[PDB]
């Protein structure tokens, strides 16, 4: 029938987590989506021939380490770690997010994809090589995306799904 996959999109404010989600769910580019709104969206898609129900959590709110957020977050089976290629700070923050995932899953190997969004922008302060290097040090895939032009968006989420399959073996 279906396989459900619980995905969680994380990373710093403004990198495009909402835009990426809404682009996948609803196929349009949201210009100014309330930065404080956290919610889950569900989507039925076929990926490599398998009909999937993607439960996607788009994180937002205040920074804080509360027990039910911990429990909200550890239901994730796979994590999109998103930075913007024009936001150096958001790239440097990726390690903190991967540490928070590792802690709440209590595991050293959690399915994860590194995503460099806003790749449609000319102002590029994070190189591709810098991000690939980080991705290879985690053993995880890296993809560049643009929620505005939709390039790479579907691939980034399906690639994560694929990482969840391999983890399951
Ligand atoms: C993201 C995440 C993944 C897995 C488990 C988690 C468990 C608890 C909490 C988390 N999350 C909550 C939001 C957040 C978080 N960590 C930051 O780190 C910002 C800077 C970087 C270095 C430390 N810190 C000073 N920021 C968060 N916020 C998001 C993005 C900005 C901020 C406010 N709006 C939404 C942590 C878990
Ligand atoms: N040029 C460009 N702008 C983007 C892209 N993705 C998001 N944005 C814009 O960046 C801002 C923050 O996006 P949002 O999805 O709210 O980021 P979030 O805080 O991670 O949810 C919004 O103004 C978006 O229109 C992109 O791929 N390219
Ligand atoms: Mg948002």
């Amino acid at each position: 029938g279906m396989t459900e996959y619980k995905l969680v999109v994380v990373g710093a404010d403004g990198v495009g987590k909402s835009a990426l989600t809404i682009q996948l769910i609803q196929n349009h580019f949201v210009d100014e989506y309330d930065p404080t709104i956290e919610d889950s969206y569900r989507k039925q898609v076929v990926i490599d021939g398998e009909t999937c129900l993607l439960d996607i959590l788009d994180t937002a709110g205040q920074e804080e380490y509360s027990a039910m957020r911990d429990q909200y977050m550890r239901t994730g089976e796979g994590f999109l770690c998103v930075f913007a290629i024009n936001n150096t700070k958001s790239f440097e923050d990726i390690h903190h997010y991967r540490e928070q995932i590792k802690r709440v899953k209590d595991s050293e190997d959690v399915p994860m994809v590194l995503v460099g969004n806003k790749c449609d922008l000319p102002s590029r302060t994070v190189d591709t090589k810098q991000a690939q290097d980080l991705a290879r040090s985690y053993g995880i895939p890296f993809i560049e995306t643009s929620a505005k032009t939709r390039q790479g968006v579907d691939d980034a989420f399906y690639t994560l799904v694929r990482e969840i399959r391999k983890h399951k073996e």
